[PDB]
């Protein structure tokens, strides 16, 4: 139980970030959590930090206090994320500067401090949570920030899996469509679900499983995997 | 109740199934207690009464025939095919003779293609099933010194219909996937060519049926994934080392 | 013999008419063939009528060709066949047909056509494929077009790789509904409509692609989409 | 009358060639970089800038509404590249990289576009790099891998945004080309970067983006001029 691995999670607040945790903690890790707004948890495997992840200093932080308290850090979860659908031309250098900070520098700082103790150890997982629309996008749904953005998020998985090749450090990526989450509401779904060429939503266990399995998956490097009822197969 | 379950449990036909990764799908499916029609070209019959083995060449309409008629016959229901058998061929393309096209043509694509339609008869009939292929990460990423023209022709094919009857099938309940292995540690690679064989990989080291098995079951319990192409191989598709 | 020369499959109507013409302008020797080609007054153009299915004609093709012009330099596959067919109805004759001329067609005058590549050390070979290949669509079944093109598209990339340090480069056009006479103006309102772009293709399209690549000296085991949108995202 | 470019980047050799081969075609010609002298050319308009800064992008384009009235096609051109450890990588390498890779793209291509969509007709093409959908071993460059490979995202995001709109949006992903940053003893080196065992010449970049500008079918691909690196592994 000192044995157990340690998993670093960010949005951990969120819809997708509660299931994360707590199916990490069903697989016998150890959490560190994070969000904007998190607090203290009664479990004594799960140590949460409250922070802006856009920001170096908060990367400097969970790290820090994830040693301290665990001894280790063995894997990471990039689930902080915004989306905003909006015409190209309407956004603004407020969309711009605000979708720059949470998915590009939020992915940044935690990754190459979590990176650095894994190369440390010969040994990881980092899996990144992207969107079905980088490689598939849509027509009615104007996005182009989240496909710049997340597309990096795609491209740099596979850089990484292969700079991080012969370093035991493992790099993947869940490409979701629309998941059901509270902060949908319900009136939005039969529409929603009309997004996928299965004609349901995903459900927050869908992705989880979907991480998880990568977690468990020791000769998975550098892929794409899309949890998107079709959409990234064809057009409907 | 228990044996009510058991007398009406998921069916998977297993295509390929003798040896290797084939044999190894076969156990880990009855392991999550579906029932099994395992075939390959000379599969002996199983002392197990929920595996049923059928024994013929997988390229012939006839053959994919019987497998669906027995394995209702013996089970009353189909849920899932695995199209696991496959021939490899390492050779210039301009060497290939027509017995090597003959050949990869006929198990790669007629093996997969009849028995696809047979199954999904059954699958849309009943308005669910789950259809996985194997195929190889040398259709994404091929490479120089591994001249496989044939490989590439008929599992390239492979990768194009999962997508393709994985929208064909998006309203019927029937699931579409691909597995994408890289070069796994089988029997039939002898240990002189493991070290060799490893550096076919970003990753170093073989893979191993262990983990084409847990791809191929993932994908089955992902009730949310269709038309996917998982690549299990190392890093190959990747990028370039 | 210094004009460079190329056989051109499916040279009948469509495309491969429209090819015929532009490689002409570009000061090419041309190798015409179909299953019905008649002969050429042009000295320039030799046609050679036969079922590309069969490795007796490739083996024509190619022997024919250098007897008249004295080498060969490019290739570009453009006969085919497409079946717009629930999956479960094909039959053994829609499968037989499809392998034959979409794979079949391919392989035995590529592998003659590359062999007298390779002894050069220099050649292009282009494939005409499909968008339905990368992007298929809900309401239009085509599994063996899939199958079919889709092993086009992953042998362009096998072969570039072979080929590779032969100075030999195999690239694919992959098109979207491209106006041809065979299709009613009837169908063209309904067509337009499968790509995101709303307009059909012109053979002009498909054309300057295919000349683009065979100029192109750098670009070997790419997949040119001309597909007014189709392979980017879904409309 | 005559079409409009705007290129950024011009004065890199990939940048001039660009701006030689528009001018042959007819087109005027919007010409941007850090350092770039006034031109004598009635039909080429120079705006020295640094193009990471949004101001730069508001200059730039109504500099070339200014003098030319119009703007019909934007190459964008600028770019810069890093070879380093992931693990070794400093806020200032970051800030460079997101500046002109990404905010570089981006703030012109939005302006750009609001001329375009005005009109109901343009043309959008992005120079990103094949590491994006190829990245090596031995060839560490996460940054770029991120800034570039939002470009190729976007590129077809836009394509479908823009779809209906009469705008083209597409990329060209080149190889290592053959430029005065790569000295001679490293070419032999470079060229064993390529399936094919060459280097590219800036014209196999320059033709790629003419073709794509005059092919009218055509958004939203990603043109791979890469010697074969895309295709696979060599």
């Amino acid at each position: 139980r000192n044995q157990q691995k340690v998993v670093v999670i960010t949005g951990a607040s969120q819809g997708i970030g509660a299931g994360l945790v707590r199916a990490y903690r069903d697989r016998n890790y150890r959490v560190v959590a994070t969000s904007r707004s998190i607090k203290p948890s009664a479990d004594p495997d799960i140590h949460t930090v409250a922070g802006d992840i856009s920001k170096p200093e908060t990367a400097d932080r969970i790290v820090r206090e994830g040693i301290e308290r665990f001894g280790r850090i063995d894997s990471l979860v990039n689930n902080a994320g915004v989306f905003l659908a909006k015409p190209f031309v309407e956004m603004t250098q407020e969309d711009y500067d605000h979708n720059l900070g949470v998915n590009v520098a939020g992915f940044f700082h935690i990754t190459q401090r979590a990176a650095a103790e894994m190369l440390k150890q010969g040994s990881g997982h980092i899996v990144s949570i992207t969107t079905s629309l980088v490689d598939q996008p849509m027509v009615g749904m104007p996005s182009a920030l989240a496909s710049l953005t997340k597309g990096g998020l795609n491209a740099v998985t596979r850089s990484l899996a292969m700079e991080f090749s012969r370093s035991g450090v493992r790099v993947n990526a869940v490409s979701p469509g629309v998941i059901k989450t509270p902060m949908h509401p319900a009136e939005t779904h039969s529409t929603l679900a009309g997004l996928h060429p299965v004609g349901r939503m995903g459900e927050i266990r869908d992705v989880v499983d979907a991480v998880l399995y990568l977690e468990h998956a020791g000769f998975i490097t550098g892929e794409i995997l899309h949890v998107d009822g079709g959409q990234n197969a064809g057009r409907w």
